[PDB]
């Protein structure tokens, strides 16, 4: 079809133009050590870090004791039957609810995500999975966006294990879309890592563990689309629903060569990761400190170099920055405006009139298309300045 996009709906208006460092959207701070007041400050400018604000977890992540049954070997439970139950759609705050009561009455539980970037400038969080040793859960955070903030009870709640796979983007995509935080969690790439296996992706894990084969014939997939496929819904419940048990032989074996304290004080940094807008972005970067890299073409003239001549950088730029501020006002990713392709394809054979732009053997895309005439003249423009100038 065509699926309407999604921001559309949101309870409150997305906004592209990063005005002020981003802003925690916590509004409760339950499991609190550090009151939420100290938690909304600010921290003034540095040198190598300019203003900010922290991590309004950060406190807790760092003094919150672990589950003792954490550090305990235990027998492991094998991952339920896929077949004996069918994952449970969340989509409304009573279904939300209703899940939550279950998840605080558990041990430990496994979480996932599922990401959009194509139609957004930032991206948004499409579908979240939960499993319990009972349940997988898949919640809608389109409908729910602004009511999952609740699940910090228990994703804050150090007494209760929430196991991730490699969640070094996940923590942040958590706290940028829903204001949720972790407070307790369990890295398994991590702990992949220090066990020394062979491989350290989910895939590798769940083939070798839960010998169930994925298909990564979904991680281009459209997570926006209502209602879910089968499919879709199937390779989703698949991330959470084998996690738990393989949480289980590797914390055992962790324990059991004494590498367990390195894996959670690696997963305390992973959860301590803080989203920050590009803008606002520390100097050197850092894996404490996470903001929008470009998926895209290097900054300006590109590497990729389509023999990109010498004073065309100026045209080159002039796109660029306009690419970006139309994506960041239509809130659409810089692709989805213009691929770098098609930008090199324009630089290459500066057309001058409508005609030339929408006609680029190439081809084109909606937003050049309806700015077709404004491309023209900055192209114009770019050509006449060059033959100036020297
Ligand atoms: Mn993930
Ligand atoms: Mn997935």
């Amino acid at each position: 079809g065509m699926v309407e996009k999604p921001q559309l709906k949101f309870k409150s208006p997305i906004d592209n133009s990063e005005s002020h460092p981003f802003i925690p959207l916590l509004k409760e701070k339950p499991n609190a050590l550090k009151p939420l007041s100290e938690s909304l400050r600010l921290v003034d400018d540095d040198e190598n870090n300019p203003s900010h604000y922290p991590h309004p977890y950060e406190y807790e992540i760092d003094h919150q004791e672990y589950s003792p049954e954490i550090l305990q070997i235990r027998e492991e439970i094998p991952s339920k039957s896929w077949d004996d139950s069918v994952p449970i759609w969340v989509d409304t705050s009573t279904e939300l609810e209703s899940m939550l009561e279950d998840l605080k009455n558990t041990k430990e539980i496994a979480v996932d995500l599922e990401h959009h970037d194509y139609r957004s400038y930032y991206g948004i969080v499409c579908l979240m999975q939960i499993s319990t040793r009972e349940r997988d859960y898949l919640v809608d955070t389109l409908k729910l966006r602004e009511n999952l903030h609740i699940l910090n009870e228990v994703f804050t709640n150090p007494s209760i294990v929430k196991v991730f796979h490699g969640a070094f983007m996940d923590i942040i995509w958590l706290q940028r879309d829903l204001g949720l935080y972790v407070v307790g969690l369990f890295d398994t790439y991590h702990a992949s890592k220090a066990i020394g296996l062979p491989r350290h992706s989910l895939a590798y894990l769940l083939e070798n563990f839960a010998n169930f084969k994925t298909s990564k014939k979904y991680q281009l997939a459209d997570w926006r689309i209502r209602p879910l496929s089968k499919p879709m819904t199937a390779a989703a419940r698949a991330d959470t629903h084998f996690l738990l048990n393989i949480y289980d032989q590797l914390r055992n074996k962790l324990i059991e060569s004494n590498k367990l304290a390195g894996v959670l004080y690696e997963s305390r940094n992973v959860a301590k990761r803080r989203f920050e807008y590009s803008k606002y972005r520390p100097l050197t970067p850092s894996s404490e400190v996470y903001s929008p890299i470009e998926k895209e073409s290097p900054w300006k003239i590109l590497m990729y170099q389509y023999n990109i001549p010498p004073e065309r950088e100026v045209l080159v730029r002039e796109l660029y920055q306009w690419r970006d501020l139309i994506a960041r006002r239509d809130d659409e990713s810089p692709r989805f405006v213009m691929p770098n392709q098609l930008l090199a394809a324009l630089v290459a054979y500066t057309p001058t009139d409508v005609i030339g732009v929408v006609s680029l053997t190439n081809g084109v895309t909606e937003h050049v298309r309806q700015n077709a005439k404004l491309l023209a003249n900055l192209i114009r423009d770019a050509l006449r300045n060059i033959k100036n100038t020297n």
